[PDB]
């Protein structure tokens, strides 16, 4: 991500970066890191001009080998698309059932809207299997909890949102602030920089914002002297 | 292949099988055998209830591994189709050039048809690269020789055949008799059978026709007693 700041201290710039991180950066997912580590561990489990020649020959031989990553990525994308379509159909059917239940409850009592909580309770099992399958295939089951899903469904029922709005929240990972408060931690943040944090921003300085299992590297650059002429 | 024979000796049945082999069976291609051996040699290079359990677990783990064969076979089929289309286009252009040359030679002298040999000489380089690429991708370069290709082109010019007829000879492997005489050997054939070859055919007897690098196993069965009734 890129941001524009003024004459500020290193600590102030780090705080601005942190506050923009929640609403800008995608939520951190350790599942991708675990998958990458599992993929990389195979090479470790299997195991200076001459060494350079040998590694160059090994790389050349590998370049002619089978491209295992591409086909499995394509299969994963196809499975994700199929499960997304199934989840969309299930959510549409659930919303149809919600509309039918509201219409039925309309005749029972006029001017007395039903509480959405019981409607969410009755409707959730219909799409529960599809939502769980989509979360499993997208590695998003940890963030989305059953109570959170029920609360979001009730909120959508109160607002009368379209099924697409409900679907898109669980479609892809988004900002940190979308999930619950306990998901993010604002206490373990640390600042690492060779220069003192009391000094102002300078061209070429680089600092790091550390936190549990992940760090953000911030590079500071000076805007070039723009020269404008009337043709 | 399946054939129907009468009361014949083992030698006569083997001779009938051999004479039908040339006009029925596809030409033997050792390139596929070499490819299969190269694929199988990787397992050798890499390397009783407990052993059975271990091999069953290994097979189960392999069943969940990547299907390398399918994607590479699909890529090979796509490449073969693309090269086939390119060869078809090249042969069509070559036949157009042949027709143009014949039309040009018509005005030079009436009633004196040109010899097809020089036309084949002039036309072969146009499609030579495409034909060589197709033979390389189909592992058929050994059987089809340059002189044989020229002779086939001259024969087609004399008969005025369509480009499809010329293409289909090199399209896929066919009968043994299509290629040159030196391709097939009718001297190294041998007969292997536990029973004496002088005896007649009997149900359940099996024999082998051996030849250089390849053998044909022949199984003999008796036609079942068919009972027919008028409803
Ligand atoms: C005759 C009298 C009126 C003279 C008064 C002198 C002031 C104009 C000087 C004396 C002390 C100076 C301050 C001493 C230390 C600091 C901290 C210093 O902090 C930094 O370098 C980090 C912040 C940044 O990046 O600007 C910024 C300048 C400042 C406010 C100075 C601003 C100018 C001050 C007030
Ligand atoms: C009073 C006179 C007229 C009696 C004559 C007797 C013949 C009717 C017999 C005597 C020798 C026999 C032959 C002896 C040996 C052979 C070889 C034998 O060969 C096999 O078993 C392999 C071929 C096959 O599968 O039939 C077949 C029967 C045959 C021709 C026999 C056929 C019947 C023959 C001519």
């Amino acid at each position: 991500r890129f941001y524009s700041l003024g004459h500020l201290s290193i600590q102030r710039a780090a705080l601005v970066v942190l506050e923009n991180y929640y609403k800008d950066f995608t939520i951190y997912n350790p599942n991708l890191l675990t998958a990458s580590k599992f993929r990389a561990a195979k090479h470790m489990a299997g195991l200076t001009g001459q060494s350079r020649a040998m590694i160059a020959a090994a790389a050349r031989r590998r370049d002619s080998s089978h491209n295992e990553l591409y086909y499995e990525e394509a299969e994963h994308e196809r499975r994700v698309k199929k499960r997304k379509a199934r989840l969309v159909v299930a959510v549409e059917e659930a919303f149809i059932h919600i509309q039918r239940l509201q219409a039925e409850e309309q005749q029972k009592a006029p001017g007395e809207v039903m509480d959405p909580r019981e409607a969410a309770q009755a409707i959730f099992p219909s799409m529960a299997r599809a939502l769980q399958k989509y979360l499993r295939i997208t590695r998003q089951q940890n963030y989305h909890s059953m109570e959170s899903i029920l609360q979001h469904l009730a909120f959508c029922i109160t607002n009368g949102m379209t099924p697409k709005a409900f679907l898109e929240r669980y479609l892809s990972a988004g900002p940190t602030l979308q999930y619950d408060k306990d998901r993010w931690l604002s206490t373990q943040w640390r600042l690492v920089s060779d220069e003192a944090v009391t000094n102002g921003l300078r061209d070429g300085i680089v600092f790091v914002l550390k936190c549990l299992d992940f760090s953000l590297v911030v590079n500071v650059k000076k805007i070039p002297f723009i020269i404008l002429s009337e043709e």
